[PDB]
């Protein structure tokens, strides 16, 4: 009933001054009169902290048992984007699909192909020979198109490819290959966040058009030995794994795993100097701001395109100043490198919180390259800009506000899932460079903001329970204290979530969440 | 529970209470606050534990269903004193109504197990004797050459042994009348007869073979009470501990007795408190507790008096908690001396802890042993009961044992003596005088559960209670103004299998723990 009070009395017996005085934020010599107040606060907070512990999840990778060899010869269409890919790689893949039955039919995509044009190429290849599946390589094409700077050209291509299979009425599994979009074990250092976008989108493609969608596979850095053979068997798995990574140690499948925090944490995180929240005048940024003020940030810099013009801006400066912090509210687009650069240097910021972003529910079929740009630009490109600046092990915190939409997905959330899966890989890439980064993909928050709409209705109806802001904050604190990289923090009603989520499409994604097992 | 208090005290936000519960000031560092918390919490915890040491005896309505029997012969054993021929005649007729035929043995006074064996030998060849029904426990008057010991109980014993020397292996059923209190307004209460239950419960364990059970008849034999008597003797469902009342047949059950707040009053002495056997182990603790809660004075008595180990040492502690102390050489069984003591010290609160403890199989037991074990405990209580005729007296407390409630191997005499105490207290209550009987499991420390004897009870499932918490329980019982309560820490999973080792029992069916050990 009360594990907090449990642990307290278990510390009281045991006589752990160290644990208790840490817990209460007090010195061994503190008077009872300071001790009592600190107790009631710890008590309210510990009970919410224990609640929030059960909201944590991480992404693991589990070994998938080899089960080949098998089958007779099929034709696959191999789709190759205009950039990002070495001929030597196409040949090695082609040659390894051949040595396992799969005959290859190569389609080369022109730059900025439309869904109309691709459906034509698909219609032609479909009639020619008997195509069983499509192996798309287009996600390796990271460069933006110059017309549309904020979208990687291969992700524009994936999109138009999912739509083109529709326009063509083509009912044929699409498989999406990436190299470095996931971290599947310690030792992965090829991390390519623009390619993670394929995974964020792909999970949604899988829900919206299960019939069009084979799966996602991540190739390793080193393609020596047998990895390319394992590719061939991965494409045929018949275990219905649809999120795979191929490594030195074989084929690995993506799982979501409860990640309860094993105590204690190795620090109590506090901002030193200035803290920056981009999108700091939104619902979530306002909370993050109140928290920083409460825990003694000397200055909070809040940015947004509207800046001081933003509804609530003057309320919020008042509240923050009433808690003793200095406040700077600036109008600044995240995507503007010079303005952000001047900004960081002027205030000497020591902690960055990236909350700039837009939410919109929009089916993949209704999404185009501009919509994708509209949704991604501040989140993704604001994250690169921040990453480029901040070339610095000194920073206390480089915290990205991501979403469950980017970790497991949901209908309507192609572009948003893409933008969010980028951040999780960006955070991993940064760590691999020796920099700090933290990416937290939230379930919805109570209060205003992105989960407040009829949108909040949709998400409640899918079995995501909004988290009280104060408990969300407590969980952020915890992540920061724990010095974590990626962790997902959501209050999910598994009874209701799973049946909705797995209506159209089976998934092994949640096999390791007990409450999710129960729910069919 | 405590905790729930603490957390709201903490919640918002009160130094005063928290500061008071822990002996320390608003200024105290956290490194003193910790230890103080652990000690508060540990005390509060032990309070809960000592709450779960409580049991009482209830009596459950059990209509016997087994009619079904046929016809046979019982021996019916009748003492010299305490029986109306009218009674013997009602019982003979009821036993004959239900198929049982009746052979009457009148037993000479002071009959030895030897003499008894003979007549039993004679009865057993002359007739196919199926059971034996003793009425001897009715004979309450003391043994001819043995003031300290009721005739009927010396007979019962000698009877148990007698079956021994004639290896008859036929069951003995013992009838009492008013030995037990089976519901409110049972007012015929006969402590000498209760001794039969204490010994009997032990006889059942030491000689299952030889033991039928115990049945208590009511005041008035009208309506069906004589009918039901026949039923109870041939119910056999075990059930060997039985009362018969206007409202049916009742079986004896041991039942957890959690304190059911509030606690009516907060008890303290108003004058001199006397503890008989006050220089024994338990005497010393209780005395420390009294002296602790503000007794003007404390009289400790004992045959040894001042020449007992702990002599002045004990007194020093007491004087030094701020008490007056009179250690007197006094024999509780001595009426004259005891009268003088209570007048002399205007004593308004009594705690009877004089007793004697040994483990002794029934077969090694005789009148003299029965007298050594009982004299102080029983005649002591009697003497204290005779004096102390005032409702003014705040306490009247009897230090009894679980050996008298459920029994154990080797504690026949001891069980008899304690059983006497429980019933006595009920009798005083019935007469409008205060009285309290607590039947303790074993205490940690010196005294009766100290030596080999503590080890013995250890193996049997009795966990010795820290003196300090036994005191917690005592205090509660007085505050609660209760009459009879058992207080013991029983490790049931060990207790049940060794207790019910040779003989089944229904006595614990109402203890949740006890049932998960069969
Ligand atoms: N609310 C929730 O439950 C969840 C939110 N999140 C994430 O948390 C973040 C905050 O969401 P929430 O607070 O709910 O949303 P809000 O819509 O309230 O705030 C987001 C803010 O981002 C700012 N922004 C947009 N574009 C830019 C830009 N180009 N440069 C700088 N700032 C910009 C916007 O302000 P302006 O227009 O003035 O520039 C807006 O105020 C979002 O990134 C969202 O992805 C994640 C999971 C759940
Ligand atoms: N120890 C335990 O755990 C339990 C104890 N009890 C009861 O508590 C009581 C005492 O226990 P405890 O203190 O452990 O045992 P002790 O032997 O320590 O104390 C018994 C004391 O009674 C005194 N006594 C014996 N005979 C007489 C007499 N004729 N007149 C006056 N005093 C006498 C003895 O003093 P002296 O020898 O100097 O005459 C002796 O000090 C007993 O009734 C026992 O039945 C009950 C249940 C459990």
């Amino acid at each position: 009933s009360d594990p907090a009070a449990g642990w307290f009395w278990q510390a009281v017996a045991r006589q752990d001054l160290k644990s208790v005085s840490d817990a209460l934020d007090l010195d061994a010599d503190a008077p009872l009169s300071a001790t009592l107040p600190a107790l009631s606060v710890w008590h309210r907070q510990e009970r919410e902290r224990v609640l929030a512990d059960g909201w944590r999840y991480r992404v693991d990778w589990v070994r998938v048992a080899p089960q080949p060899v098998r089958r007779t010869r099929e034709t696959w269409l191999l789709v190759v984007p205009p950039g990002g890919i070495e001929e030597a790689l196409v040949e090695r893949l082609t040659d390894a699909l051949n040595t396992r039955g799969i005959s290859t039919l190569r389609l080369d995509v022109p730059p900025a192909a439309t869904s109309g044009e691709l459906a034509t190429e698909l219609r032609a290849a479909a009639d020619g020979d008997p195509v069983k599946a499509i192996l798309s390589l287009t996600a390796l094409d990271e460069r933006p198109h110059p017309e549309c700077k904020d979208v990687p050209s291969g992700i524009a291509l994936l999109l138009n490819l999912v739509k083109a299979l529709g326009e063509a009425d083509l009912r044929i599994p699409l498989w999406t290959i990436t190299r470095g979009a996931v971290k599947a074990g310690p030792a992965d250092r090829l991390l390519r966040p623009m390619q993670a976008q394929a995974w964020g989108l792909g999970r949604v493609a899988a829900l919206e058009h299960p019939e069009r969608w084979g799966g996602l596979i991540d190739l390793p850095d080193s393609l020596d030995g047998d990895v390319l053979t394992r590719l061939g068997e991965a494409l045929t798995n018949g275990l219905a794994e649809d999120q795979l990574a191929i490594r030195q140690s074989g084929v690995l499948a993506r799982r979501l795993v409860p990640a309860p925090a094993n105590q204690p944490a190795g620090r109590k995180w506090r901002p030193r100097g200035s803290a920056l929240i981009t999108g700091g005048l939104g619902a979530v940024g306002a909370q993050v701001a109140r928290w920083l003020a409460e825990i003694g940030a000397e200055r909070i810099v809040l940015t947004s395109r509207r800046g001081n013009q933003a509804a609530g801006a003057a309320e919020l400066e008042a509240e923050l100043r009433a808690l003793g912090a200095q406040v700077s509210i600036v109008a600044c687009d995240v995507t503007d490198r010079a303005e952000m650069s001047a900004l960081l240097a002027e205030f000497d910021v020591t902690a960055v919180f990236h909350a700039a972003g837009v939410g919109r529910l929009l089916p993949l079929a209704e999404t185009d390259q501009n919509g994708l740009a509209e949704i991604c630009a501040a989140k993704v490109r604001g994250a690169q800009v921040l990453d480029e600046l901040c070339d610095s092990t000194d920073l206390d915190a480089f915290v990205l506000f991501s979403s469950g939409a980017g970790v497991w997905g949901g209908g309507g959330q192609g572009a948003y899932g893409a933008a969010n899966a980028f951040l999780d890989t960006l955070a991993e890439q940064r760590r691999a460079r020796g920099l700090p980064a933290t990416s937290i993909s939230w379930g919805s928050w109570a209060g205003g903001g992105m989960a407040d709409g009829a949108a909040g209705e949709h998400l409640r109806r899918r079995g995501i329970r909004p988290m009280p802001a104060a408990s969300a904050i407590l969980a952020l604190q915890e992540v920061l204290d724990q010095d974590e990289t990626c962790v997902s923090i959501a209050d999910v009603d598994w009874d209701r979530f799973v049946p909705t989520f797995a209506a159209t499409r089976a998934t092994r994604l949640f096999d390791e969440v007990p409450a999710a097992r129960k729910a069919m």
